């Protein structure tokens, strides 16, 4: 076939019931994640090709960057709660990997402040139980698939994208192959 289990995707032996339709995991410490977000714009190109009625979910992970890694998972929860993902994703990536100006929870906070979220509102969210439960959800989803690496994408809790099995000579062509595979898996 043109799409083969074990080539552009793998199947989870242990399928996850009730999982989000399209679920992506990343870390702000993750070098291919930086590429995926700022050079390839994967999440974006996947969206553009998903059929109608399918929602996209993106979660941060704890297993890179130690203490700061967890702060970032909590910050990403804040970003989800306030709906400001598209305002903080780039400066968080560049702050961790490009300028290396993010070294503490306070430095993460500065990124949101500079993005125009009010201090009061950031701190209120940071300390909220709604954000605590969003951190819980991110952890549970990663746990439900025994996640040990990022970037990662899962479709309907049954299929896991496998980008290693795709030609990367051309970045445009890689992105579309990736996106078209998520669409194929989505319609499965």
């Amino acid at each position: 076939a043109q799409y083969e289990d074990g080539k552009q995707y793998t199947t989870l032996e242990k399928p996850v019931a009730g999982a989000p339709q399209v679920l992506e995991f990343f870390s702000f410490f993750c070098p291919h994640c930086y590429q995926f977000e700022e050079v390839l714009h994967i999440s974006d190109n996947v969206k553009k090709k998903l059929p109608e009625g399918v929602k996209m979910t993106k979660y941060h992970v704890n297993f890179m960057g130690g203490d700061l890694g967890k702060d970032l998972t909590q910050a990403w929860a804040v970003a989800m709660a306030l709906g400001v993902e598209d305002k903080v994703t780039v400066p968080l990536f560049e702050g961790v990997q490009k300028t290396q100006t993010i070294r503490s929870a306070s430095d993460i906070r500065d990124v949101f402040i500079n993005a125009g979220i009010k201090g009061e509102e950031y701190d209120a969210a940071w300390n909220s139980f709604v954000v605590k439960s969003l951190v819980a959800q991110q952890e549970k989803a990663a746990a439900d698939v025994q996640l040990r690496g990022v970037p990662a994408m899962f479709v309907n809790g049954k299929y896991q994208l496998n980008p290693q099995g795709m030609d990367t000579s051309n970045m445009d062509v890689f992105v579309q192959q990736y996106a078209d595979t998520v669409k194929y898996l989505s319609e499965k």
